[PDB]
């Protein structure tokens, strides 16, 4: 109650509530008559931990970047119980008979969730006539029990092709995907199960949805699963599966495993409902392993910023190209800039670094980098360039994070670590991150890539190629310091990066 | 050729080339009649770095732990080309037509290999007269051809079903494993193409082997797969399927994908031929992310340790079993045992840790721990034991790697970090990973699980709940210094852990 972290910890544009905890994002929807963002999300508001009674949690935004908190959403009936994940829909045809004339049609809001009970997790169902802000529990929950202890987190969606509702859920522990169909959101038909990927030890949170394929006129259905524990970057992961979708089976394309973001704290990806225009979602920014032990209060765990997901032909060798999930973050208009660097066509060298020179900080910055790889031999300890980000000199101490590329890998890479600080379970804080990508095009015969990073106090998302390949990750510098300048540098003496582009810009919410 | 460290960082019981560079393991064979297991490997005499020039290089052993190293085996044509990765079948019934009636059943001995030439890689073959250790390459190699650059690491095998020698190799950018079938080893027919699991950039070195069951007579088919880059952990890693095989086709049980060893350094897995009793392996125990990099000299790279591969039914969550591939080290009685430290029933408290005490040291220890979880409530940083891996003291300082266990999280977890040690693209060299299982057992309610370790010189390999999951990982201390002495030690001032059985031994060869 009296340290509050915040000052150096808490960041500017990503959603954290202001006191107690959070996990899963939960009910992500767009109110398109408000123009108004839903978020709602597990939440603990009597403990910086995860602990029963569990609530939806509640916040809005227009923009995605901008959260205003607002009072519990859903409760559990005894203090022994939680309002586990779930997901959101707009029944604009009153097919759940929970609606009047009296409520807009895209305000017919319907929360379906997952009751967790000592011995008994089930699929219920409540409605909202207040625009989402209240709910009312269905008299006739739950909609779906088979009698399972492990049967949680379902993603509803309006699928108009077999004219019906669909709901994903995860049979946690038998590894399936399942399945059902209602005309009702109240009578639940089991149409299929899904078995694939990674397992690890559970699934969680599934999600099936209808993505664009870039450049074209096309697209393919993406089923999401969570996994947690025994993700192979250890603790909890995001994977996908591309393919098409009936009504009542998805079938991939392949039988290929890939993971969503393959930095250690992106989990319990959904995408928001009602959006037209593509695909937005977003993930809770930590992982199981150590979320409830990070150096924050009186608050812990933010969501990821709001990404666009689209599908690209990437090459992920020199010969063969992959249809692949590609995401970039939502960024508006009302992020302000309050200072920026730029350069172009930049040698660099060890006796010619880029250094930022901003006049104070707010801890959230971002840069974006195209580069080239030169023909040019250097000693192996050498084929590299990185970047640093740097917080103030506090007590004669400046704490970094390292973001950086390495030309004979063809692999960019995180180093996370910070000295000194400690907390519980940081066994299990793994810092040094990589990434293999295939350039993002040819200049001739020189290899060319991209970058975009985004700081935000204690959150790092990156993102490679244009999306080709995304990595979050939480940092945690020692109390009062936070990012004040970026540099770029590298040890050759002659130049083996060329920056074609080089943006760093200071932002403020 | 000044510098030879050693002393201090060679292996004593894992292989490793007198001199110059070692990767992917070759040729792997038993010779019945000689009773000789045989190692061949990817050579490079001429540096501690890969490189044209490269050949087989040869050793042999009685018992898998002491290795007699053999002149160059197989040798390219020209400066310009390799002889690639490869495997050795036993042609008893003389059906290439190589072997007289004088040269023994069990002694017919060919190579399948790819032969690497600019823009070229093709399958070839040689047979031995003299058991191994010279080769005569076939007259009308190419025994295969299609064309390709990306086309290599040919494992075949004798399929008694449908009478013929089997062909796995990849297409490697193509991301097929492709199934050959001859009865000749001459001329060859495409059966199949198989297509799974994480496909990082490149599909490498496949192998397909019947796997036995534990407690039972029947089998698995097993296909074995490397990637590199792309690996989740970075780098370099080896995936497997289970499921079933006609001569034909390879069809899986299911579409999970699943890893072979879970540390860093485990790359490119071949089985030996000729095993009676079950099946039989191993890997270059480094990852291609810095294997060129690490400070020894004038060798570089080591194998693992040979294992012994079976199938288990293990749970892999509390409700539910998979049928798992299991592998434990192979440690015949001719290790010799300088000293021991053996304890029963001991309790673990910050008062009463273990410490080994013996004379010198030879820098090559194990350890085997069974160990129980109690009810006991505890602070979040104390949910853990650990293993503490000690070198001597040199310049006032000890290096040290940490190997544990944290009950909360259900997890083993190494760290490798070293401080004051460095070489180039260390930037990939992850220092914690974890790995997540179910307990091995229960005795009333409290939860049981294994662990042994083996330490020689520079790598430690892991094998947790009696093979159920195993970790391969180097590690480089500062010069001069190796593992000492090891400790287990808790901070839990009551007892969280039960040490059922303990057993540490430093061992020779
Ligand atoms: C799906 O899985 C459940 C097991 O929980 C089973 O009851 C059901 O029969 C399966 N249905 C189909 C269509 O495979
Ligand atoms: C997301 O990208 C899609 C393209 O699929 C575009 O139509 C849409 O405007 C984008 N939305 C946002 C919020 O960036
Ligand atoms: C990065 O820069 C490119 C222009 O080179 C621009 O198209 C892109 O939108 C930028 N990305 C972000 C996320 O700001
Ligand atoms: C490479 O090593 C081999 C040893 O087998 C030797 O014959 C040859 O001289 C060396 N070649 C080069 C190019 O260094
Ligand atoms: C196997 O893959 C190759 C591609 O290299 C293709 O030409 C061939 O038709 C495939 N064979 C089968 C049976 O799918
Ligand atoms: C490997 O284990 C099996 C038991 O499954 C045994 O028959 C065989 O002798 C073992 N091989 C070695 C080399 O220890
Ligand atoms: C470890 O110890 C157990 C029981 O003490 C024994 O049965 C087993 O063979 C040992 N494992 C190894 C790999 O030496
Ligand atoms: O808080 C309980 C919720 O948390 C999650 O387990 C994943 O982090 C969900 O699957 C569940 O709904
Ligand atoms: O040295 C070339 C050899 O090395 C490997 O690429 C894997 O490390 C093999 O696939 C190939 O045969």
């Amino acid at each position: 109650l009296s340290v509050d972290t915040s000052e150096y910890n808490r960041p500017l544009i990503h959603f954290t509530p202001e006191k107690g905890w959070m996990n899963d994002p939960n009910g992500l929807f767009y109110d398109k008559t408000a123009k108004l963002w839903h978020l709602y999300f597990q939440y603990n508001p009597n403990a910086t931990a995860w602990g029963q009674p569990l609530y939806w949690g509640h916040a809005t935004s227009n923009d995605l970047v901008h959260w205003d908190e607002h009072e519990i959403a859903i409760g559990p009936e005894h203090d022994n119980e939680g309002i586990f994940s779930g997901s959101i829909v707009v029944d604009h045809n009153n097919t759940s008979g929970f609606f009047n004339s009296s409520i807009d049609p895209n305000q017919r809001i319907v929360a379906i969730y997952t009751n967790n009970i000592p011995d008994n997790q089930t699929q219920d169902i409540a409605f909202s006539l207040d625009g989402g802000y209240t709910f009312t529990k269905y008299e006739n929950n739950p909609v779906i029990d088979v009698s399972s202890n492990q049967f949680r987190d379902p993603k509803v969606f309006w699928h108009e092709d077999s004219n019906q509702w669909i709901m994903v859920v995860s049979k946690s522990q038998e590894y399936k995907i399942q399945i059902f169909g209602s005309a009702n959101l109240k009578n639940w038909v089991l149409n299929s199960n899904f078995s694939s990927g990674y397992y690890g030890n559970q699934y969680e949170c599934p999600g099936l949805i209808e993505v664009p394929i870039e450049n074209s006129d096309k697209s393919k259905w993406v089923m999401f699963l969570a996994i947690n524990p025994g993700s192979p970057l250890g603790g909890s992961i995001n994977q996908y599966f591309v393919g098409d979708f009936d009504g009542f089976q998805f079938v991939p394309d392949d039988s290929q495993t890939r993971f969503v973001d393959i930095g250690k704290d992106f989990y319990a990806f959904q995408t928001f409902s009602e959006v037209e225009h593509g695909v937005l979602g977003l993930a809770w920014a930590s992982n199981w392993q150590y979320a409830d032990q990070v150096p924050t209060n009186p608050w812990r765990s933010s969501t990821s910023l709001a990404r666009n997901y689209t599908l690209r032909y990437v090459h992920t060798n020199a010969e063969t190209k992959q249809l692949t999930l590609i995401q970039n973050p939502v960024l508006p208009d009302s992020i302000n800039v309050v200072d920026k660097l730029k350069k172009k066509n930049v040698k660099l060298t060890n006796k010619k670094p880029i250094k930022t020179n901003f006049k104070g900080s707010t801890g959230l910055f971002d840069f974006n980098i195209t580069f080239k790889v030169l023909n040019l031999n250097v000693s192996p300890g050498k084929t590299h360039f990185d970047i640093l980000i740097n917080s103030q000199e506090l007590n004669s101490s400046v704490d970094s994070i390292k973001i950086g590329f390495d030309s004979s890998q063809s692999s960019f890479y995180i180093d996370r670590h910070i000295p000194n600080v400690e907390f519980p379970r940081k066994q299990f804080f793994t810092d040094k991150l990589a990434a293999y990508l295939e350039p993002l095009d040819y200049d001739q015969d020189l290899r060319v890539f991209s970058l975009y990073g985004i700081v935000d106090k204690n959150i790092i998302e990156l993102y490679f190629n244009d999306g080709t390949v995304a990595m979050t990750n939480t940092f945690f510098m020692g109390e009062g310091k936070y990012p004040h300048d970026i540099q770029i540098v590298t040890d050759t003496e002659e130049p083996l990066f060329e920056l074609e582009s080089v943006i760093i810009r200071e932002l403020n919410k």
